[PDB]
């Protein structure tokens, strides 16, 4: 488990799903233009980039 460690596994995981949580609940019990953006970001059919 050299290139695949799970102690680099763990914090990695911890990054993405606090990283990602943070500004997903921030919305929540935090009203802000992103929303706006992400709200209709979201609602398209294939959101990205061209």
């Amino acid at each position: 488990m050299e290139a695949l460690s799970w102690d680099c596994f763990a914090l990695s995981l911890l990054a993405v799903a606090l990283g990602l949580g943070v500004p997903m609940l921030h919305h929540l019990c935090g009203w802000d233009l992103w929303y706006c953006f992400h709200l209709c970001l979201a609602w398209l059919p294939w959101r990205g980039r061209q």
